[PDB]
């Protein structure tokens, strides 16, 4: 009838399965209450940083569902497409779910990997994506740095040597985290993947507990994937109301339930299937604010061209 509404959600890499289900659920419940409307959502996927650059360069996303807050801030700062106070518009730092970084190892854990120091041992090959393009790659790096900061009581020279030792064991840097997962799980590269927890759980469910094992390290980071309405594009497209509802329904019971089904930790687990909640192990976590002050500080120091990651790679 009256209206066909198209939305583009520019997302990060491993959310493919989640958004296929979520988009259908959102569209169906919208049409139930608004029978003349048909909402068609397209979701694109890639490394979070590359996806953010694509929006800046003209991909007219109505919403962004990215891996971390900096990438949304960059759209707002560098392209003015999002208002700068976006992060407070939705609850929980505009992150309706969270995740963390775990290790995925092969059956039997033949290298006996249990914690961050094992990644530095001779002959261990570590798969982790490219910090210049991937958000998970940056969470992975920051988790490693936070561990080293703890054990070395903040001594920068010792942390840098530890990071160099880690990256000497990293042979390949995939553009997006789904690429990294596939490199390890399907293409047989590496002994351990530094994984989004949702990717580790999905790999174990898809291929079997008989092929891969999740190792929970003794510290990790709270990964907060940030969502935001792209003000200038929804106003250009006439999609503001539906796009707002699309993001807000991620926080509704059905969105929270679907998040847990797809191996993301909901902010409100009371709405999820208890069997899905039971899959999430206890893990000791620092946040971005605690370990690095802010995303702005972490990104500029570590991940900007010429920054610390580039220095580690050049000096290792």
């Amino acid at each position: 009838s009256h209206r066909e509404i198209g939305l583009l959600n520019v997302s990060y890499d491993p959310t493919r399965e989640f958004y296929r289900d979520y988009n259908a659920a959102f569209a169906a419940q919208w049409k139930q209450q608004h029978p003349q409307d048909t909402v068609t959502v397209e979701t694109s996927h890639g490394g979070s940083g590359k996806q953010a650059r694509a929006v800046i360069d003209g991909i007219e996303a109505d919403v962004v569902t990215l891996a971390l807050a900096y990438d949304v801030d960059a759209i707002a700062q560098k392209a003015k497409l999002i208002e700068t106070d976006w992060e407070k518009r939705l609850p929980d730092n505009s992150a309706p779910y969270t995740s963390t970084i775990v290790f995925l190892v092969r059956k039997g854990n033949p290298k006996n990997i249990h914690d961050w120091p094992d990644l530095l041992r001779s002959g261990v090959a570590v798969v982790t994506p490219n910090p210049k393009t991937s958000g998970g790659a940056r969470w992975n790096y920051l988790a490693a740095w936070a561990y080293a900061d703890h054990i070395f009581k903040g001594d920068r020279e010792r942390i840098l040597r530890y990071m160099q030792a880690l990256f000497r064991n990293v042979p390949v840097l995939d553009t997006g985290a789904r690429g990294a997962t596939t490199t390890f799980v399907q293409r047989g590269i590496g002994d351990v993947l530094l994984a989004w927890e949702n990717e580790a759980l999905l790999a174990r469910e898809e291929l079997g507990k008989d092929k891969f094992e999740i190792v929970v390290p003794k510290l990790s980071i709270l990964a907060e994937p940030s969502v935001a309405l792209v003000d200038k594009n929804v106003d250009k497209h006439g999609t503001r109301e539906v796009a707002e509802a699309y993001l807000r329904y991620l926080y509704a019971p059905e969105g929270q339930k679907l998040a847990a089904k797809h191996f993301y930790r909901p902010r409100h687990p009371e709405f999820a299937d208890p069997a899905d909640i039971a899959r999430f192990p206890e893990i000791k976590l620092v946040t971005i604010q605690q370990a690095f002050g802010s995303w702005e500080k972490a990104q500029q120091e570590h991940f900007a061209d010429g920054g610390v990651f580039d220095q580690i790679q050049a000096n290792k």
